[PDB]
């Protein structure tokens, strides 16, 4: 198993989500984006991990669940099954994790990418570890009922740059946004 990481989109006052969808109007390329960073795997026979809330998963459009190229695992206490198209299903982050390094497994899992929710960033970014948070700043405020936690800047190191990772002020839709990466190892 590879790294873990996080991945999110999120706008000036914080908000990843509102009633379920984005808080702004869709972003094609920056979709793209999430895609190809989620979905590459350098590692010869194997595949990314992406583990999300149950909320999530039900946000994702049914034509792109599961998300293609992937392994899917959705977390819930409530569910006594994986949802419809999903692969696994945990109860905790840490069983989740714990998972990846099970046989089932093993040998198939490279890269593991938290896709959100909330409680699952908070979790992960508190968590002592190497872990890595890519982050697209949407430029404008937007209304929101769903926030992405505080991200602490005297652990999480912005990095100057990223192999695959535009460092320009991208525009969709009048909305300008922008690519970051940041790294904590504690
Ligand atoms: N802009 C972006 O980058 C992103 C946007 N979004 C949007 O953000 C919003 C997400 O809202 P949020 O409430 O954060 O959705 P979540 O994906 O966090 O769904 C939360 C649910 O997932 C389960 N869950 C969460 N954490 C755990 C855990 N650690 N262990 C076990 N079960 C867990 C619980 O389900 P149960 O009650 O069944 O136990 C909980 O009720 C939505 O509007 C979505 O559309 C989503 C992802 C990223
Ligand atoms: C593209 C958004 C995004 N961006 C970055 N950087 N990180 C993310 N974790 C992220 O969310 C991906 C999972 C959440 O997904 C959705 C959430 C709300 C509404 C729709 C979707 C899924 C869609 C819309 C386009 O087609 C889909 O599949």
């Amino acid at each position: 198993v590879g790294s873990l990481n996080c991945i999110v989109a999120v706008s000036q006052n914080m908000g990843i989500g509102k009633n379920g969808d984005l808080p702004w109007p869709p972003l094609r390329n920056e979709f793209r984006y999430f895609q190809r960073m989620t979905t590459t795997s350098s590692v010869e026979g194997k595949q990314n991990l992406v583990i999300m809330g149950k909320k999530t998963w039900f946000s994702i459009p049914e034509k792109n669940r599961p998300l293609k190229g992937r392994i899917n695992l959705v977390l819930s206490r409530e569910l006594k099954e994986p949802p419809q198209g999903a692969h696994f299903l945990s109860r905790s982050l840490d069983d989740a994790l714990k998972l990846t390094e099970q046989p089932e497994l093993a040998n198939k899992v490279d890269m593991v990418w938290i896709v959100g929710g909330s409680s699952v960033y908070k979790e992960a970014m508190n968590h002592p570890g190497h872990l890595k948070l890519f982050v697209t700043r949407i430029m404008q405020d937007f209304e929101s009922d769903t926030f992405f936690p505080e991200i602490d800047l005297e652990k999480y190191k912005l990095l100057p740059e990223y192999p695959g990772v535009l460092s320009d002020v991208q525009e969709e839709k009048g909305i300008k946004y922008k690519f970051e990466v940041y790294e904590k190892n504690d």
